């Protein structure tokens, strides 16, 4: 039906812009699985075949694929695109690269400073792009089964700008996203550290003490031999055995920290195996029949099925039995395997459907292990530099990666090791952080590099505690985002161009994404400018009316302008209409919000679906009426914020409330912005009084903008300029 | 050599002179064919403004007023008044900003920031528009000066400033539209009245003359070589100057020495969006700052 | 040919092409039956309305089936197609490599509008000469982006003027224009000077043209070729000569704006020199700095 085949060559029309193209040597083409490839289901398309005795062409809505027979070159395979995106690059070649990939991500950011070059990703501007399987095919039940019969198998996908139905289609080709457990979403504390179980406890009693939440408590290396570990051994990089100096108990621990109602992970570096001086050594020495008088190791090989067992049975298995919930696997020893397969993926493929007996929806934390391998989150990016380079390329990495389905990157936040310490970049990183798939504190081994909060001058602490609080109210908005990835295969974090596809300005803010459906986020990954005591960022505003969601100061789309914020603010932004829901009490320890928020922004219609473990709860704002439904009855107390004043507080059950009378406007007004921003500045005072002066006194806006046209500081000049398009 | 003569035009006397040196006669042939034929057209506007010149010395002879005066005379309480040096009142009609700086090659424009008071402005020589009261960053070419004229102003100009006449034969009555204005020519043997209300022309004198009298209205020649005393009613007539936004921003742009890319975004940014507050937000974002202020100035006179 | 064009009816009919699915006649010069409907139905009918040679804008790579570069199959075919419409008719198309020179007039594309590409061309052009591509048009005042500078312009349109085609060209830009009142008086003036000369110059031109066609002799020859044993003839890249009666060393850098000229340094071989313009005498050999105001161009004749 949607299948074809010419010469040697198979042609499945998967959809009207997805076609697969295999050749083979023997007339037998796969039917299985790959590492990548998951499922090749999907419902009949029309298209049109014109075959000829030398040619075959295939022509759906979006694509012309010629083949012209013999062995796929760049002259005998090649494909139009029926779109108009660009004057000569809507030609694919076999084996050849074209402009216009919008990129996708890699493996890691271990050891960059600031930008490394990303792998192709299945978005292009000009409308096509060719995902290469070239992955081992699979048993049924998902084991490595070796080479593909199809010894060249491609996916053209020629979606156009529908960059939204690309992603979808490739989830079904790949396999959804699995569902995040909602402990995933919350703050991680982690520092490779050499932490007592008493050191390690007392940290987590004063995160609590200092009102900062945690959902995960990660123990690195320190928690195993390291420097006692015999030198004939190698290193103490390798551990499955506990430091018993540093943690007499370790069941204990675990309890404890459970008891915290905090989920445990161990760091483990599986490359140097299972070694004699290993706890686990004499169970794994008898299982694999290894020489223990000549202290033969159990190399790390994760090709076979013994070792595999042995090291999930009797590695993982007595340090989960401890209470150990899920794996860190911190893999930087190579790609060097006997199959050819890449022994990350095969760890985030083994381990990750292993983490599943120990928890509902059980996760990694792991390096990106190529396409396809978003069915084994979460993302681990390794060890960034610490510098304000690592943090302006961050935001374009995350939001990018999601053209290759790679949506839950968790990053070192306030970045991993060597680089500099500025109080500043740490805030302004925990603030992308808290905007970002996952929320993970973590620090090399540095006596200097703490993401403690309390490790900062009282502002910054202050600063830092306000979003990480702020991390956990929006664990509700992030949790069900988290089951529409797994269920429509939607990003949490989309590029602006999924959105706005048409527009250029879509294609020129890097750093800007969409948070979610509701949220339109620009971080400030620059220092400040120390005469505005300000950092800054240019923000494109789509057409429509725009607020800060924290001030609720407007901006009239459509428009580029420079934004300007102290470094305890974050530019976040969201339309008339919007509604997000936040947990009232994000310091409880509740397994679901015992009251939501319900944040509306006036000047527009809204809606909201909030899906939960056993709930979906329907928000509608028509017409100034404010509804809230849900599936199931629960004893859950509704908190409604209408622009500036909370007008409902602690209702239960579902109920309808008329807004048509209440204040819509918010507070935020020029003179008071005009005067903050005036007043820190590091500025001569004669200015000051002058801007505030003639501001004050000009009644037109035309001639409020003439007068800061004139003002020799040109930064001040912008942010000025800022506070009179809000206030126009 | 070029500013020096525009200024030395609109000053109370005109003298070209240089010390011994063999390189430094003011003649304008000693320029190239752009810098004389700019010369040669302020030396003739010099003669052109001999009776508005005559009529303001016998104002300063009779009245003691000056014909250069500075801002504060006229807007005493205004603090802009006292913070433009270079800035003058050119007898009762004319505002002057002279460009005393070398231009920013990049603009291929010198500039001066202009206080225009309360009121409607007009650049005398293009028609270009301000509203006062604002101070404003203005760009010219190395041909043009910054000359200002209020709506109501009216300004008398020789016909014939080649021909060798102890007075005019001819005058042109030059008028800016938008509100009423006054006009007295005082000459050696008579004075006249040029009076603008409720778009009424009306010329008078003390003595009968063969003098003939064009009009020009805003743009437009409306009466040429009339003689005698008459009165013309200018409310049917276009009010309005050909200046406008995308004339000037084209040539703007295409003199820059800037990068065509920079010109194509620009040209294709402001002739798009059609809200005024975003063709500011526009050219905000332009990383060259005296180019911003250069098209600052255009979106403002467009406003 | 797709679908939608004038001469697709016609073309689909010729190649049996499926109409109804809008079956393109997709570019194949490899192909008889194509080229043979490209010449005939595509170009047949352009030329009987007046065409009178092809400008072949090809930017679209090096695959073909046969290995052959499309861009050498056009030249070569659309060379010979050329020569039934006019005696001696010219393409203009990119070098397709060594032999290429067979199918004139060479074409270089999209430079950038930079002093940098100015400075480039004198030197890119003179040493094409020593693989035989003799006929390079190169846009006259650059192609595109780049930065406005009228005294670019100019100096861009006397190197030019002094080079083996003189086609005036830009990109879509509203604002690239290299049409002389563009520019100021004195500018315009300048270039219309440099025009008008381009056609007094075309006597000896086509005389040197045919010497190239009859002799195998460049009309652009690096000084080497004449002054192979003097070092200072491969220390002059932009400096040439011009025929066999003209030497040309191009200013192609910005005037000192202290001397209002820009310079270049010139190697005069042995013999007595003058300045083509002016009669400026120089006394050869020697390499000495030469100052032009930016309406003048270093050009030089021998005694003789
Ligand atoms: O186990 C020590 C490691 O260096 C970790 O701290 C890194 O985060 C691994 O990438
Ligand atoms: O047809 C438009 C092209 O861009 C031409 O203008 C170039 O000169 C080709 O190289």
């Amino acid at each position: 039906n949607n299948i074809i085949k010419f010469d040697k060559a198979r042609f499945t029309v998967l959809t009207e812009h997805l076609i697969r193209i295999e050749y083979s040597e023997t007339g037998e083409f796969e039917e299985r699985m790959t590492q990548m490839v998951q499922n090749r289901e999907f419902s009949e398309v029309n298209f049109d075949i014109i075959e000829k005795e030398e040619t075959i062409e295939i022509i759906t809505s979006t694509v012309h694929l010629y083949y012209n027979g013999g062995e796929f070159t760049n002259a005998s395979l090649f494909a139009d695109v029926k779109f108009n995106f660009s004057v000569y690059s809507n030609r694919w070649y076999f084996g050849e690269k074209s402009d216009g990939n919008l990129k996708g991500t890699t493996r890691t950011l271990d050891m960059i400073d600031g930008e490394c070059p990303l792998e192709d990703g299945i978005m292009s501007k000009n409308g096509f792009a060719v995902l290469a399987d070239k992955g081992k095919v699979l048993t049924e039940v998902g084991d490595i089964a070796g080479n593909s019969v199809s010894t060249i198998d491609l996916y053209l996908f020629a979606y156009g700008r529908d960059y939204r139905q690309a992603l979808k289609d490739f989830y079904q080709l790949t396999g959804n996203t699995p569902k995040l457990p909602r402990f995933a979403l919350g703050n991680w504390w982690s520092r490779y550290y050499d932490y007592s179980d008493k050191s390690y406890l007392a940290l987590m009693d004063k995160f609590t003490d200092k009102k900062v939440p945690l959902s995960v408590s990660v123990i690195d290396m320190d928690w195993h031999k390291v420097s006692e570990v015999p030198s004939r051994f190698g290193s103490g990089w390798t551990g499955y055995s506990w430091n018993k100096k540093l943690f007499p108990n370790p069941e204990n621990f675990i309890d404890e920290l459970h008891q915290r109602k905090l989920k445990v992970t161990l760091n483990d570096h599986p490359a140097d195996g299972i070694r004699a001086f290993e706890d686990p050594y004499p169970q794994v020495a008898q299982t694999l029949d290894l020489n223990t008088e000549l202290e033969e190791a159990a190399k790390f090989d994760f090709d076979n099925l013994k070792f595999r067992k042995a090291y999930f049975e009797e590695v993982h298995g007595p340090l989960e039995k401890e209470g150990v919930d899920f794996w860190w696997i911190d893999w930087q020893q190579g790609a060097i395997s006997k199959s050819g397969v890449d022994p990350l993926w095969l760890l985030n493929h083994y381990q990750y459907q292993n983490a599943q007996k120990k928890h509902k929806n059980n996760i990694i934390l792991s390096r990106y292990a190529g396409p396809g391998s978003h069915r084994y989150p979460l993302g681990f990016s390794g060890d960034s530099v610490i510098s304000w380079a690592s943090l302006d390329f961050q935001p374009y990495f995350t939001s990018t990666a999601s053209n290759i389905g790679y949506t839950w990157w968790s990053h070192d936040i306030g970045g991993h090791m060597q680089g500099y310490k500025d109080a500043e970049l740490s805030l302004r990183w925990l603030q992308f952080g808290v905007f970002s798939p996952i929320n993970r504190l973590h620090s090399s081994k540095s006596e200097f590099t703490s993401k403690e909060p309390w490790h900062f001058d009282a502002v910054i602490e202050q600063s830092m505690i306000d979003f990480l609080q702020l991390r956990h109210q929006l664990i509700p908005y992030l949790y069900s985002a988290n089951l529409i990835t797994a269920s429509e295969g939607r990003a949490l974090v989309e590029p602006l161009y999924y959105e706005y596809p048409m527009e250029e300005e879509a294609y020129q803010h890097r750093n800007q994404y969409l948070f979610g459906e509701q949220l339109m986020v620009a971080p400030i990954t620059e220092k400040m400018n120390s005469l505005l005591q300000m950092g800054s960022v240019e923000v494109w505003f789509p057409e429509g009316t725009w607020y800060d969601f924290f001030s609720g100061q407007p901006y009239d789309g459509k428009v580029s302008l420079k934004v300007y914020r102290e470094i305890t603010e974050m530019p976040v932004f969201a339309k008339a209409g919007a509604i997000i829901p936040l947990d009232k009490n994000p310091l409880k320890k509740e397994e679901i919000p015992s009251e939501i928020i319900w944040k509306i922004f006036p000047g527009a219609d809204g809606e909201y679906l909030l899906l939960e473990e056993d709930n979906e709860t329907k928000a509608e704002f028509v017409n100034g009426i404010f509804t809230v439904t849900s599936k199931k009855e629960s004893s859950r107390k509704h908190t409604i914020i209408y622009g500036e004043h909370e007008i409902v507080s602690a209702k239960r059950g579902e109920f309808s409330i008329d807004l048509n009378g209440k204040e819509e406007n918010f507070d935020w007004n020029f003179s008071t912005a005009l005067f903050r921003r005036l007043d820190i500045a590091e500025i001569s005072y004669e200015q000051k009084d002058e801007i505030l002066q003639q501001l004050s006194l000009i009644e037109e806006h035309e001639k409020q903008v003439a007068f800061i046209k004139t003002n020799e500081n040109q930064e001040l000049q912008n942010s000025l300029f800022e506070l009179l398009y809000s206030g126009k």
